[PDB]
């Protein structure tokens, strides 16, 4: 019984150290005679040269040096088996490394000040603005990359404390409350937040000011 | 060609959605056994027992379990499946302590080790930097013969004193307050305070 296929995860920025075996090779002429291993592709023998390589008699899949997900996020190698006379009698193996993210990027609000305006008399629930953080690890498969938004605090408490929310995954804020009259309280700010690893990773702060309208 | 072996290496913490498939076993139907399938912790993982996908049905968490030892079976002796669990840094680094203290005569020369401090991780530090801790001075007061009197080094956590200028009379303290920062210095921080007594 084997794996159909198996491509080997590599998380970026390992310890090591290097070389770092990864897994073993074994050709299909096993007692017979003796096999030399290679391997081809970007990332051995072009571009990013020996970035990986293979121990010829053994061949463990050898790492020479940490990954970068966001410079190189997957590598598709070959390896091959080759007798010592030259002579092979199996295809190259398609060898397939997958990358796999570490939380290296902290987020980033796209602004440092977000402005936005809301009617003093609109029904609660109603959206005001929207802000952005961003984060360049990956929010596909971890949570590295995936913000989460939150409020701080809030400056005037007039008539009272709590007067908006944000949403936590789309960093929509909302007013929920009645009882906005720019002539007591124009103009509210709000300190606000994104944190990564959907909320337990590190976090960044922006402020939001909200204008009353007439 | 093949691999002698393959483990599965799944990251911690992942989005999914689950049920996830990880390698599809090939050799008439396929189970599975073993610590995380039909013992403790049960139900972890699982296989479709007409296509051979191996799948994981939830998030696994390293610091709980960092690996399991699977068997195969299709009605071929079972095959071995080994999932590692790859860490993510789920885990801030803390100080021991919130204060640390140690002294010095006032003759002692520069590079004399005043006190080690120490900051925990709970994530692996072994394959990955996401455990080690990178230690710093964030500042010193007071600055008095001069600023920068003390080092820290990076991963013992040894604070040495580097002055020749140290007079009990004048400046019978120094109070330093200093940093452990996970990611080896590239992910988050943490602050404490160190006291350095001027021994009469
Ligand atoms: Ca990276
Ligand atoms: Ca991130
Ligand atoms: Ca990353
Ligand atoms: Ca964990
Ligand atoms: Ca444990
Ligand atoms: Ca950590
Ligand atoms: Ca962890
Ligand atoms: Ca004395």
């Amino acid at each position: 019984m084997d794996w159909v296929v198996a491509p080997i995860s590599v998380p970026e920025n390992g310890k090591g150290p290097f070389p770092q075996r990864l897994n073993q090779l074994k050709s299909n002429k096993d007692r017979d005679t003796k096999i030399f291993y290679s391997i081809t592709g970007p990332g051995a023998d072009s571009p990013p040269e020996g970035v990986f390589a293979v121990e010829k008699e053994t061949g463990w899949l050898l790492l020479n040096k940490p990954l970068d997900r966001e410079e190189i996020a997957k590598y598709e190698l070959f390896g091959h088996a080759v007798s010592e006379n030259g002579a092979s009698v199996e295809d190259p193996m398609n060898i397939s490394i997958i990358v796999t993210d570490q939380n290296d990027h902290k987020p980033k609000f796209t602004q440092d000040t977000f402005r936005g305006s809301v009617l003093e008399g609109v029904l609660p629930g109603t959206s005001v603005m929207q802000v952005t953080a961003t984060d360049e690890d990956d929010a596909i498969y971890t949570y590295n990359g995936v913000v989460a938004y939150s409020i701080h605090s809030q400056e005037p408490k007039d008539p009272h404390d709590l007067m908006f929310t944000i949403h936590r995954s789309t960093g929509t804020i909302s007013v929920i409350s009645s009882g906005l009259d720019r002539e007591k309280v124009p103009e509210y700010t709000l300190t606000i937040q994104a944190t990564d690893m959907d909320g337990d990773g590190s976090t960044t702060t922006a402020v939001a000011v909200v204008e009353i309208l007439d």
